[PDB]
């Protein structure tokens, strides 16, 4: 019961409790949504996370570089829900991005394999979850991606920062195709926020001054955050996919939402 | 009962039924909010239309432009909500332009004195009023105004879209005054709706050239909207103020919310 | 001889050495550039400063706020010039923001009438001065206008950078009618520069807080700038101006050219 | 002779006497700079064009996927510059996106191999350049990219859209690299060129409907251009990235020069 009430919404991202997908699916549940899992690698490590989810979840392995489990998703998607039940929600919460393409590996270094691999996971995918999708969701649907502003440089994030670029681009045409299924397509912006992956880098995994520059970002963002940013809830993120995936949104679509504490609207 | 539930909220900006303050009134109440309202000149016309409301507000005069209205706003929001009560949210819903600041007057002709007054109302008064009302705002607190993107310039709008601009900034620089209370800002970017004053320009008030150009306008976005655009409906918009009023999108401050179709993000 | 060689160019803006625009009126006649300089109150003062210049300049009062002044513009111009000469070049870098719009005044704080003065000078000025001076400008020719980017809000410029986003608004009109006489309409977002009132709010005129703020501005700058930013050399945003001046970017206006160092472009 | 006179100047980018690249070339030239051009996969076809350059200079081949032409291609230059000769510019003019990627095919059908090679050449091999190049680059060089702006989603660019978006956000990254040097890296955003590929899909190459766009496309970019564009001529485009390869915007990096007729700054 509340403001999800009643949606059906497939989640991927999960890999961790941390994952900002957790929290995501965590939050859509708390709202009434009846929720359909996606999971990567480690479907026994993702089962066993979700299960302390205030619901039960459908859980289905999706690659999202792998064309079968793509070409097969929607079909696995109303075996889980059921014939004649259509998706009013989807969220992308995945990305990747090669060591090669961050931290302390020289940003020309990264080999294109490494990049392109990526770009696929992290952007490319974004198009390819709307295509298998939105032929089984209901009008009045809503795509959400996660999203971190590349609209400038920074350290560390390197050839991930190029990837969500590419992403925002994506989500502008995704937008375009999903208009044609009253379907609106979205990213949220978010604040760094203290994943495992963060984490680790955070304290070195990918270099120490990565892992210092990676520091220094999240401090700058909290002080320039009018509202604060605390990087160790992912809740206020997972409103605001929310916030999307709801019907209190409906003329938004191709476009992004920054949940960031607001600090990408101040300099210093 | 709903989005708004419990939340006690100004809204600034009804003269008719058709302004799009009107229906984030109408659509705030339905969710559950208390409102109080504010009125500018005709106050025994507004209290007349918002008679309409599905529930009951009071209704204060204030003339944005007006020292003494903004001096004393706080204490008449307090006297009519009660002591101790403070508000959940605000809403700024207000705009005017001189005619020499639009339509067919050239751009260059508009006086500073007529420039000045439209940004005024229109930018400052976004300051004004958080002043005045910030002080008698809880925390998780949320003031939103309406924007026209002014991120480029179009035909007719000339020092509106100035003053939207100038909007936007003063929004930003809000956001950080409003942090210190827990309080959030942020605008609407809403697409061309029909409200009276629209129709008169586009059936030619300020111009056959103008009216023209606003038609174009109007059919433009609704073409290039992902999801489309209907002019003649506010409530897409009032429901993104809700949104935001809302503790749905509680990292998101200093910022825009685009409720225009997706047209900004799409060329053509 | 050189970039503007032959070209007629007013250059507002001079009040001490350290002016943007006395660099700007340097580099234009390094480069060919013939000039007429306009200079605001201290006229005696100017003229003496302008000396300086590599060559002379016939120095005109212009007082951006004074109708009279403005409506003589043109005329003034054509006898300093020479009848049957038109102006190639406009340099617009004229500011000023009431003290009560700036630095430690709380932001909610400065009087409307204040901000108004500053946005009357620093933004809807390059209106008026672009009316007055079109009438006297070749095809070919070009606008510029000083901009400081107000994209985000920062601590200290507080109604300054407002009347910064009006600005920016202004000049994509201005462009608009600047078109119509071949005229590019431009502004140069320049990195902080030490003028003699920047080196004032560092050392605390506006507050304390205010100069410890704008000196981590200008800290923060130069570290991002992946070219680096030099506050004390006007020299390349003189130089960019004159690039805008000049034949070399003639498919541009309407536009924002920033001389940071690249500081926007990063985001640690 | 003039504005990058001395400067060596590697393009990048020549296929027909309509490439952008070779009008860039020429300018170059008539200005003074001494080039080496690379070329990609037709040399013959490249020499026989660019001996209409108004000087010689030599070519090497370049194809931008061929990590070995990398590899080798600084010392390539050096051989044709001669020893302790270093560039002063560097012009990528380099872009491919797969028909897969663009037009009638729809943008989901675009298989990822296509997406990525287009990427590959489009995007990555900016960085790739800037790689192999700035060892051979003095202090004051400039590295120049083409753009067209993918700020927004429109018809039939599809994945070459999304293509430019990773470009702008690898060109901020260059400037990081680039700064080390004390080089420069920026994108020129060109309006709409009739480059021969450009001419064939107004024509129907890539479908009806793209056709029909692209034609609405470059129609509604002159008539929102305030001054206009022609897309048959190169040349405002090939003098700005001249403006960007002198010495006269030392001062902008990480960024976007917009050679557009300033069609980006206007709605309508
Ligand atoms: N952690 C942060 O500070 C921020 C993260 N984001 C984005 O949030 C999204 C979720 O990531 P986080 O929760 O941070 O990290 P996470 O590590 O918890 O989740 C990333 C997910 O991507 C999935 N994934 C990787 N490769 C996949 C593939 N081939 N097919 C299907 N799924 C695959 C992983 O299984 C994992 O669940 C990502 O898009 C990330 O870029 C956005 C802003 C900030
Ligand atoms: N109509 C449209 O297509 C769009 C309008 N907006 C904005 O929506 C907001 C509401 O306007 P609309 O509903 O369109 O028009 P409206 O005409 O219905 O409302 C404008 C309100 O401004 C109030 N106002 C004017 N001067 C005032 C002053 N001195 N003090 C206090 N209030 C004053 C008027 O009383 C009126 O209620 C305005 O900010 C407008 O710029 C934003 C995007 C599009
Ligand atoms: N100093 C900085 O860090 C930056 C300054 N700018 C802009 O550069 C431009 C030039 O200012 P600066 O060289 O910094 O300061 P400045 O103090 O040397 O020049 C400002 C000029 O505005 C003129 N002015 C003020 N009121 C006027 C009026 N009523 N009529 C005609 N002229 C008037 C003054 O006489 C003065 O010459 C201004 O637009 C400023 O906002 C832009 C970015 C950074
Ligand atoms: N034509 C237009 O309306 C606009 C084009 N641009 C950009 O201008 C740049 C130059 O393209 P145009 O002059 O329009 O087209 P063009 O077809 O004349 O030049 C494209 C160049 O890319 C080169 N290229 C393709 N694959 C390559 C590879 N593997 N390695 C090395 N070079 C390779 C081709 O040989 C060709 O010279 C491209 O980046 C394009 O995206 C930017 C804005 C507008």
């Amino acid at each position: 019961t509340g403001l999800l009430d009643g949606k059906r919404i497939l989640v991927s991202g999960i890999i961790t409790d941390s994952s900002i997908a957790f929290h995501i699916a965590r939050v859509a549940q708390e709202q009434g949504a009846q929720l359909v899992l996606t999971g990567f690698d480690r479907l026994r490590l993702i089962q066993r996370i979700t299960d302390r989810l205030p619901a039960k979840a459908p859980l289905l392995e999706l690659d999202v570089q792998n064309e079968e489990h793509l070409a097969s998703l929607a079909g696995r998607v109303t075996e889980a829900i059921g014939a004649g039940n259509k998706l009013d929600g989807v969220v992308h919460a995945i990305g990747f991005m090669p060591q090669t393409g961050m931290g302390i590996n020289p940003f020309f270094d990264a080999p294109y394999a490494d990049v392109s691999k990526g770009i696929h996971i992290s952007a490319y995918s974004y198009a390819s979850m709307a295509k298998a999708l939105l032929p089984i969701m209901n009008p009045g649907g809503s795509i959400v991606g996660m999203d971190f502003d590349p609209s400038r440089a920074m350290p560390a994030y390197n050839w991930m920062t190029v990837a969500k670029s590419a992403l925002e681009s994506v989500n502008r045409f995704v937008a375009r195709e999903a208009g044609k299924y009253g379907v609106r397509s979205n990213l949220v912006a978010a604040g760094p926020i203290r994943t495992l992956a963060m984490s680790a880098i955070v304290g070195g995994a990918l270099g120490e001054e990565a892992g210092a520059q990676i520091q220094l970002l999240e401090e700058g963002w909290d002080q320039r955050a009018p509202i604060g940013w605390n990087m160790k809830d992912a809740t206020p993120v997972a409103k605001t996919v929310c916030a999307l995936l709801s019907d209190w949104l409906p003329a938004t679509t191709g476009d992004i939402i920054y949940a960031d504490g607001g600090a990408h609207t101040q300099l210093l």
